[PDB]
């Protein structure tokens, strides 16, 4: 009960920043986020045993691929956990335990394939899932891992408290879709500009964690830009190993998983910032004033985009 996690000083201080990066040190990853849960939720939330067991489980069913990997998991929740600490009294006890969760789960067993590739494949999860492919999968994996004996964090919640955090847990995986990214910003802007946005309201709560988890996934934007331009590459390896193999199905991938349209990567950062990443900090900024710096850093990163097409780097 009395046994704390502590970081270093430098991390101590800057993992309370939005654009902090874990470092390369994967043993620091899981005290990491022992940490920000303790700060987050509670020294009581956790079982400390039940949850260092949980995260090894979680870690174990991630895979060796270049960018959908444990870092990113651990990166995910990082972000959560900034958005969380600067927005204190808006979110219950049970989100803040099953949004960290969610965001550790959130890829689990993640091949780095897009569900389009999936459904062209004809991958077995196509036939079971038909939309959010990956995602009912990782949703799926999370339950499955939750259900290992001994791996239950969430075994001291009352059962309604329980079907809660898991029904948390699955919508803002499901939410980590892309494809669903669109409509539910739009009618979160529509929402927030007719002021009929109502944080009491169960669905529109839905709605803005379903963009926390979009902002938090896409949080390779707003780190620094030396961190942006290199996540970008592994970004793009994964992308490109897609290309290849929709060119073995006998289909000409889209440019962006074509490495041999790598000079067309600046402009389309740029296409993504405009379209997907800065929409999606701003609307996140006006609901919660508080996530601002995430917005100033993906503006920052587009500009550095910008400098690259220019040729000033
Ligand atoms: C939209 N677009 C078009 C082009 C392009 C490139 C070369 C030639 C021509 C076009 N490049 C992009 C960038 O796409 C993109 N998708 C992301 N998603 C999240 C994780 O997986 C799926 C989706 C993320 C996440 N972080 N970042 C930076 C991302 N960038
Ligand atoms: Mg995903
Ligand atoms: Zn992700």
């Amino acid at each position: 009960g009395l046994m704390q996690f502590t970081l270093p000083v430098r991390l101590c201080k800057e993992i309370e920043l939005f654009h902090f990066d874990i470092g390369p040190f994967e043993n620091m990853w899981p005290g990491i986020f022992v940490y920000m849960v303790h700060r987050s939720c509670g020294t009581s939330c956790f079982e400390l045993e039940k949850l260092c067991r949980f995260i090894m489980s979680v870690k174990k069913n991630y895979r060796r691929v270049p960018y959908h990997n444990w870092k990113h998991a651990v990166t995910v929740a990082h972000c959560m956990y900034a958005i969380l600490q600067n927005n204190h009294t808006l979110f219950t006890d049970l989100e803040r335990k099953g949004l960290l969760i969610a965001c550790l789960c959130h890829d689990l067993d993640h091949r780095g394939f897009s569900n389009s590739y999936l459904q062209k494949f004809d991958h077995p999860l196509a036939a079971l899932y038909s939309t959010s492919t990956m995602e009912q999968h990782h949703f799926s994996q999370t339950v499955s891992i939750l259900q290992l004996e001994g791996h239950n964090i969430f075994s001291t919640l009352s059962s309604s408290e329980y079907e809660q955090v898991l029904e948390i847990i699955r919508k803002a995986i499901i939410a980590t879709d892309l494809a669903l990214y669109f409509g539910n910003r739009k009618q979160l802007e529509e929402m927030y500009q007719t002021g009929s946005l109502n944080l009491n309201n169960q669905s529109h709560r839905d709605r803005v964690i379903g963009l926390m988890m979009t902002a938090c996934d896409l949080c390779s934007v707003t780190k620094l830009w030396p961190v942006t331009k290199l996540t970008a590459n592994d970004i793009y390896a994964e992308f490109w190993a897609e290309g290849d193999e929709m060119k073995k199905l006998g289909i000409q991938p889209i440019p962006m998983m074509d490495r041999d349209k790598k000079d067309e990567v600046p402009q389309g950062q740029l296409g993504f910032y405009n379209a997907v990443a800065i929409p999606c900090y701003t609307t996140l900024t006006q609901i919660l004033p508080p996530t601002e710096p995430l917005l100033k850093a993906c503006r920052d990163n587009l500009s550095q985009w910008e400098k690259v097409i220019r040729g000033e780097e």
